[PDB]
């Protein structure tokens, strides 16, 4: 199984994505590797099942073996790269905050049914899978694990003795893909870049390929295994970059301005935004998904002439240039509006406004305001992808985006960004965290979800409506962080220690040291006799570009 | 611009369809010509000028030139097709009369509002396009012209000696694309045929992309020209469209029970294709080309294949069970569309009832009326295979409703028992009353003009003056004019039969297609069809046979 943008690349670029055993995989320099997507593997894989308990053992170890294979059979020879998540901008917040809503109401429904069809549930509680959010105690011990397993791999096994590896965990601000994209510009940036450098990354989803490209690396691969764990996918993205450049080809005979790949994968990834659901979805039945693609490429071949230049100007949004292929794109709207338009006939304007109406009723200044907010989270997406976050407090105030009919008067509004700075981990467990999780929470916090006369009680409903997307309450920042100075001194020592950012390190083997590195948990994994681990830190602002 | 099926596939594979220029037009073998819609543009080209007159004379001379300067671009090596239609299947016969009233109707209103502003008309009649019809005396005219251009180009332009000229007419029965086929069907039914045939199919209109496909035959392309007549051409090469689809699929590779095969795959495409809409066939309603509509069709397919023992369309017979699954399936599609607009099960099937009262004028819509919708429908899909993929199986078989039915009222048709009698063509005089507005009735024998003016005329509801069209809408006019049932056209036409004029009697017929070659020991004096305009042949050099008319039929 294979996400769908990925997919749908396949199939629009034939000849493509390869499917290949082990021994057949190239050479590679840089791997890259967003741990998120395996912890949840190797915690919950089967919540179907109700029954279904695995402990931390048990995670670590199978943690461990992905790393370990991982790595055996890419054999990275410069540089390895292991990123966890950590504190997320706001703006990813909302959808993190969807998530664990709706993950803990489903696994909630399931254990109802189970108990209505009279089973007997085990004694002890689930692994609640939204303890993977940074800040919590099981991220804390597992970030000591991982700490020691990078410290064992690096004392034990040769094939981890010649590499510089990487590890940014759960203390480190950023999502691991934004920590990923962060350290690919530092290397860019670095004197001697070798242009050739072969880049691995593990995984297919569609911010993976889009991260990939935002990259303009010659060579960066993504790669899965086929079968969940021997044969993997394997896409090039240097190929994807020619089919890419031969389907744009045309427009060498029709634009005024000199044709450039890099340009025109940037135009491409701009409209990959525009259809994403992963970020601020379209309303359901406007089916703007990834099959709409095609109709974005075709109206931007079309009127890219008149434009006179790009319209994703190395990740700086052209508003008068965006205006213009908005406005032709919009079409695509009364093209869906005229399907139910012909119903109701057993004067158009007049229907098709009052069409889209009473879909923002799920004013007139709204409409702008909805507008202008659109745009700002268009250049907001941008800066995370090309230069890196521009506001931790920023965030897209609705659950759907406008009708692109809709988006107009904008090519001089007016984009202003303040950077601000993470929120510290547990701020960011309240505002990600439902009432049901409340566990996961120092006590000295835990009322502020659970108790009726709370002050932010009505961001934790119990129930709530989905369409995913979630209908639940956008967090005030004050008023969370109001709400929790009367509690934050209730503390315990451990507590107080979690509620901290802390730096990526720099590892790697060196034959002239010696030390004991202590077990994380003496009772399942030895300590290190001897360790050679050579650590360098690297300061939180070390890779971030000023704008 | 390009037809809509042809955008679109267009976009979804962006590496399928080239713009070359004529020096990179690639070598082919056979050129197939279908020449309507040349006719069409040659005769009245401009429509929307009330003021504009052609002779005849002027008309032929631009097919001449259109033929001539296509078949010099193109060069094929070995064989030229050239068809225009001849009587259509009955199925055709509504879309045909639609076409045709709309098109009096149109051309009234632009006099009507010309006069309005006070211009005057020239006094000689204008053209009249319904002329384009098999059997008219234009058709005839022109027919003597094209067999006359044939033998002209035979005996005096070396690139058309050493090629075999087919020329199918108006009097030879079958749409031109469906003559083709058939002729394509009796090379490929040859020991010696061979696999690697370069076949170049001029147009790009959807039924030529699923013929093209249908014939699986290996390197098949399309072709026409960027702008209507350094030029540019469209070219889609339908070896690149099977290894798209061949990859769009691969992935049931593994999830399905049965063998896959590319050949079944593209066989279960194009069935897909048909629930768009075509000249036999209404579009299931609110499914319309576009982005959404066809993924859905084919994720369905991607969906649903594995349960299925096998493939949907078996070599042009229907598997029903597995048609059936499908389409309930599909239906989903019903629902959402619904809700964007248990209760809501009782309030789906009132939204229905008023669709099917309303626009296909039922009285009762019944459980029993919604189980004859359903078997209309599979019927109509099972005559367009048979006859893409076998040739006509029924005459006389047409679909009786302006609209279809809701994809989710087709259901119950597993076991349905199919059967289609054969029959055969009208004669052109009888589709020709059949397919025109008493508006035109001019083009018709004397003695034939009461039955489509008169009061008393037995068939007389078949042509109402005035009627309403559906112009909702990229989409096509739905024009409500009534079904003619042929039993009482062709009994109300024996009370006139026999009074045809002497010329007139020798239109009324069937005949056959021609194969023309250049002949070295060959050389005669072919005459004028117009001395007058064109001068006589006077060393022709054509040598040629008559091939009677079941010669590639096959008997299913
Ligand atoms: N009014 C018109 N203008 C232009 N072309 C027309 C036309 N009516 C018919 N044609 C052409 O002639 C073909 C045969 O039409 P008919 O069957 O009514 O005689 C049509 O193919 P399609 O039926 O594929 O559109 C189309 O190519
Ligand atoms: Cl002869
Ligand atoms: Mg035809
Ligand atoms: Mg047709």
């Amino acid at each position: 199984g294979v996400p769908k943008f990925y997919r749908w690349i396949s199939e629009r670029y034939p000849c493509l994505s390869e499917v290949v055993k082990e021994h057949q995989i190239p050479e590679f320099d840089n791997l890259y590797l967003d741990m998120n997507g395996i912890i949840h593997q190797c915690s919950h894989p089967n919540d179907d099942d109700v029954h279904f308990r695995i402990s931390d053992d048990k995670i670590f170890t199978d943690i461990f073996h992905y790393l370990e294979v991982l790595f055996r059979i890419i054999k990275p020879r410069k540089v390895f790269f292991m990123a966890v998540d950590g504190v997320a901008p706001r703006a990813k917040m909302n959808q993190q905050r969807g998530r664990r809503f709706r993950s803990a109401k489903e696994a909630e429904d399931k254990i109802k049914k189970a108990i209505e069809k009279g089973e007997t549930l085990p004694t002890e509680a689930r692994f609640d899978s939204n303890c993977i959010t940074p800040g919590t105690e099981f991220m804390a011990r597992l970030h000591e694990h991982l700490k020691y397993f990078v410290n064992m791999k690096i004392s034990t096994d040769k094939s981890w003795q010649g590499v510089t590896i990487y590890f940014s965990g759960h203390e480190t601000p950023g999502e691991g893909e934004h920590k990923i994209m962060e350290f690919i510009r530092s290397e860019k940036a670095k004197p001697d870049h070798d242009p050739n450098t072969r880049h691995c990354l593990y995984g297919l989803d569609a911010d993976l390929i889009m991260l990939g490209l935002t990259s303009h690396e010659a060579h960066f691969s993504l790669l899965r295994e086929e079968v969940r764990f021997t044969t993997f996918h394997l896409l090039h993205l240097s190929l994807m970059r020619e089919y890419i450049d031969y389907e744009f080809s045309v427009l060498k005979e029709k634009i005024t301005f000199k044709y450039d790949i890099e340009r025109i994968i940037d135009d491409w990834i701009l409209m990959g935004f525009l259809v994403g659901n992963d970020f601020i979805p379209h309303l359901p039945h406007l089916h703007i998904n990834h099959d709409a693609l095609p109709l974005l490429y075709g109206t931007y071949v079309t009127i890219l002439p008149e434009l006179g230049g790009y319209i994703n100007e190395s990740g700086h949004l052209n508003l008068p240039r965006f205006e213009k292929y908005l406005v032709k794109l919009s079409d695509f709207d009364r093209e869906h509006f005229s399907e139910v338009f012909v119903d109701l006939k057993w004067l158009f304007e007049t229907e098709f406004r009052q069409y889209k109406r009473t879909y923002y009723m799920t004013s007139d200044d709204f409409l702008a305001d909805q507008a202008a907010c659109y745009v700002q989270a268009i250049q907001w997406i941008l800066h995370y992808y090309y230069h890196g976050v521009q506001s931790w407090s920023w965030y897209y105030p609705y659950h759907y985006a406008p009708f692109l009919s809709d988006i107009h008067n904008i090519s001089t509004l007016k984009i202003h960004f303040e950077l601000g700075k993470p929120f510290k981990p547990f701020e960011q467990l309240l505002a990600v965290l439902p009432a049901a999780s409340k566990n996961l929470l120092p006590a000295c916090y835990q009322h502020l979800m659970t108790n009726e006369d709370s002050p932010i009680i009505e961001y934790y409903p119990p129930d709530f409506k989905t369409d995913a997307v979630v209908l639940i309450p956008f967090i005030d920042e004050k008023r969370l962080l109001e709400a929790m100075e009367t509690c934050n001194h209730s503390l315990k020592k451990e507590e107080r220690k979690r509620n901290q950012h802390s730096e990526c390190l720099m590892c790697w083997y060196d034959r002239d040291t010696e030390f004991i590195y202590p077990s994380p948990w003496p009772e399942k994994f030895p300590a290190i006799e001897r360790c050679c681990t050579r650590y360098k830190i690297i300061s939180l602002d070390a890779w971030r570009v000023d704008i």
